[PDB]
């Protein structure tokens, strides 16, 4: 519906991959969207991000609370593929939850 993966092609979102990981083999390449049963919360601008190893999910939601400009206090929670999430790094999160396309997909949901 418009996410990621129907925009973008499977082999395409392989390649962009390989480029992450040949550029920047350091970096976790993660896809952020809205949970599609979630309405309240806005949609973002960009859906694809590239973080250090060493971030935690915590780290990640200030991210995208930062770039919703949400209240600091407005209660939110990330999905992975969809089960709930917090102190896991990206290099964990990734080695238990990467697509075969090798992107870690999260949504954001209020509820």
């Amino acid at each position: 519906p418009g996410s990621f993966k129907e925009r973008r092609p499977f082999h395409e979102r392989q390649k962009d991959v390989e480029e992450i990981r040949s550029q920047q083999p350091n970096k976790v390449p993660v896809i952020i969207e809205r949970f599609d049963g979630e309405r309240s919360l806005p949609l973002m601008d960009r859906c694809k991000f590239l973080v250090p190893e060493h971030i935690t999910v915590a780290e990640l939601m200030s991210i995208v609370r930062r770039r919703l400009q949400l209240h600091p206090q407005q209660a939110f929670f990330l999905l992975v593929n969809e089960r709930s999430m917090n102190s896991m790094s990206m290099s964990n999160l990734y080695s238990q939850e990467r697509d075969p396309d090798g992107f870690v997909y999260m949504v954001y949901t209020s509820q």
